[PDB]
């Protein structure tokens, strides 16, 4: 009889770091070697039990004269294509199989983008790439939770929990779309990578005051309030009609309140209103570009 | 060091049945190996010492850790392409030699002409074909040494002592262009081969007898002759009127002649003319087509 082999050896998907095997299955092997070699390099990886290449990460090992297998230990990228075993008859007999390595994502930081400060109303695009066998997919979600605004053309705009894409194109940008955005790149490979990217819409604080005149009967609690809009979010406070800054005591009671990010609603509490509370109050709100007051008249309501 | 290698290997032409050797020139060995594969198949011909290959003709040597020699034994066909010796580095590096295999010509028996027998005036196609690299000539000549008619259109012809082309063209046939040809196969590589085709042109026998009535005083010699154009060539022979056949004795002298495959001159002489004497003689050429007779009148010239 003359060696031959049986079922073939079979290719294989691995992904880095991790170990690989191929094994052929022969027959009446006698006095023949199995031998290995990489099938694109054409480098001799092994014969029989010896080991030829100086890759560490090979090796050989077999129960029998029946299957003989090859092992690569943690794989790279460099490890995948062809590996063929051949019987050194004449003329040769070899199988052949195939190495797939798939690679993790990994993000391409000279193009993902960085926190953005961008003008209320103007465009934006935000970008993610990553590199990866198989090709990875971004998908870009807003870190809170809430839709992301997808516009087209300049008068059709819609809403959606996420956009698939490496690059997120938000057009005509308004106060309510600031807040950070995610982008994830996922290959299927584990694991997938996320990066954090903050809009920042800034501008200067603005106040409004519903009721900027108040009525107060003597000894009652009256509330004035002040809603303000700004970003970055600004620090607020109370100030008395001669200059004196107000904060929660016996007599007068601060809050404040956001309902976003770049709203607040602050209020102040007088409590038992007499002859020497009457006169205006001032709400202040500063950031970072600005600072803008405004001013409340308590005025009392007599006998 | 790392183990390199300087000047290569070189590509090596060599044919059939003849021995081939391919050399890698490495310095600072050490440690590793230096192992040959058959570079189409992928087969793993040698390691350092160790043949791997069950084809015999395929050995290993080497006289120090500097030069190994890889060295096929009367190649064939089979063996022609590529010889990698590569070093088991990592990654590994190799050189790359091939063998080119010649080999000399073979007629293509099914191809190549057998005798022909043409008939006279028309046109004839002799063919011969061999196999072999590189790519084989055919050349064809007369084996008298005689030109060869060459023809084209129907106006215009020439004469060649050789033809270069696997199938030769006569047409239009003469007499003349009958006979042996030869064509050889040359493709640079000893042994050139030829074969020997025969032309054959047939025809009934024709006779030409200049003086039909010869005149002879009494005691003369007196010869008569008989001009036959015949193929294939006649059997000829003078007889005397009563039915008797001549042959050379002390009263008759016969010969033949001949100019050319298809020409004949017969001649007879009668010595001491006699009263005798007097009357026809025939002369007779037969060959396989048929036969044919002409009379001359032998008359006295008196007193
Ligand atoms: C292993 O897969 C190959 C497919 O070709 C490979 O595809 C990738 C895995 C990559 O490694 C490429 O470089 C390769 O080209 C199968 O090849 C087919 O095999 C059949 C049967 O032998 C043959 O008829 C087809 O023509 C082959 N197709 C190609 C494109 O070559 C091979 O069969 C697989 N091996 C096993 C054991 O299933
Ligand atoms: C040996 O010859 C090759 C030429 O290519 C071969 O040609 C025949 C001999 C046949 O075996 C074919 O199958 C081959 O393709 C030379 O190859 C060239 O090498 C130079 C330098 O390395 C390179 O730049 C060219 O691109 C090669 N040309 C081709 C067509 O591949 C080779 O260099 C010769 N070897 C030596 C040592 O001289």
């Amino acid at each position: 009889f003359q060696p031959e082999f049986v079922e073939s050896i079979s290719n294989v998907s691995v992904a880095v770091g991790r170990d690989a095997t191929f094994t052929c299955h022969v027959r009446h092997l006698g006095g023949y070697r199995v031998g290995w070699l990489k099938a694109d390099t054409k480098a001799i990886q092994a014969i029989h039990e010896n080991v030829i290449t100086h890759n560490p990460r090979v090796t050989v090992s077999h129960l029998d004269q029946n299957t003989w297998n090859l092992h690569i230990k943690a794989v790279s990228e460099e490890d995948r294509g062809g590996y063929m075993c051949q019987l050194n008859t004449d003329p040769m007999k070899s199988q052949i199989g195939f190495l797939d390595v798939v690679i993790p994502p990994d993000f391409i930081s000279e193009d993902t983008s960085s926190d953005v400060i961008v003008p209320e109303g103007s465009s934006v695009r935000l970008t993610c790439r990553a590199r990866g066998y198989p090709e990875p997919i971004v998908t870009w979600r807003r870190e809170d939770g809430n839709e992301i605004v997808l516009k087209d053309n300049v008068g059709t705009k819609t809403l959606a929990p996420s956009f698939r894409g490496e690059v997120l194109k938000l057009s005509k940008i308004s106060r309510n779309e600031m807040g950070s955005y995610l982008c994830i790149a996922s290959n299927g490979v584990p694991p997938s990578v996320s990066k954090r990217i903050s809009l920042s819409i800034h501008f200067h604080p603005v106040i409004q005051v519903p009721n900027q005149l108040v009525g107060a009967p003597l000894g009652t609690d009256v509330q004035i309030e002040c809603h303000v809009e700004a970003s970055p979010k600004s620090i607020n406070y109370w100030i008395k009609d001669t200059g004196e800054m107000i904060v929660t005591s016996g007599k007068y009671h601060v809050q404040e309140s956001s309902q976003s990010m770049y709203e607040t609603k602050m209020s102040m509490i007088v409590r038992k209103f007499q002859k020497d509370d009457v006169g205006s109050y001032r709400c202040i709100a500063k950031n970072s570009l600005g600072e803008v007051d405004s001013s409340i008249r308590l005025y009392e309501i007599p006998h």
